[PDB]
């Protein structure tokens, strides 16, 4: 099975997908993201972050208040699991990890940390 | 009846209310708003723009593009029937506008043009 997933995420500050599907036959899992809009990082940026369900909030309310400059992300945060940079209009990233960091039945989120966005910026992740 | 409403812009990129009636007795509507958030305007403002539901969209594309020194609204946009100014944390604003703008039977839309806010700060303002 493929074990990668090209999302954008756009002035409309939306990703183009709610859900991503993980086969636990994969070993590491690569996440390709872009932004085909034209607002810059500081007004419109986004990251793609995963973190579990029950952490969302904590790393989301953290990351607003820790600033532009740290990619809108608690330093050290221990709570995320994998992650993108915060990427503004004509960029792109790309976040590779490992697959075994990841448990079944157990509930994960992505979402955008840029103030504001997780509020429509967030889907789920499962391993299958 | 009352001709005023107080209205919140907060840091979840929310109002605090969706729909407004303004009574047909009314010959001036005011509208309060306050931002009682932490986060600037640069970053979180808010304003609240009134226009005609079919308007709107255009209104907020083309106030999108006009950039935070213009209060992202197009200058001269007559399609703008009233509107506070972008404010930020901790700061707030009111506009008191004509109801006989206002006709019956029409169908108006408050929003934020705030680049990507309009998406949830949005709601319905009927002249009953
Ligand atoms: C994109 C990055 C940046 O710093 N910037 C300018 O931001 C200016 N302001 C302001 O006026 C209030 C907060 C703030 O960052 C960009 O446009
Ligand atoms: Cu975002
Ligand atoms: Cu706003
Ligand atoms: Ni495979
Ligand atoms: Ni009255």
């Amino acid at each position: 099975a493929e074990c990668s997933v090209d999302i954008q995420g756009n002035d409309q500050m939306q990703f183009n997908t709610n859900a991503i599907t993980v086969d636990k036959s994969c070993k590491q899992f690569t996440v390709n993201l872009s932004h085909p809009g034209n607002l810059p990082k500081c007004v419109m940026g986004h990251n793609w972050v995963l973190s579990t369900a029950a952490d969302m909030q904590g790393v989301v309310t953290d990351g607003m208040a820790s600033g532009l400059d740290k990619d809108y992300l608690k330093p050290d945060d221990s709570r995320v699991i994998a992650h993108t940079k915060l990427i503004g209009s004509g960029e792109k990233d790309s976040v590779t990890f490992d697959v075994s960091k990841l448990k079944e039945g157990e509930q994960y989120m992505f979402f955008c940390t840029f103030p504001g966005h997780s509020a429509l910026m967030k889907g789920t992740l499962t391993l299958k």
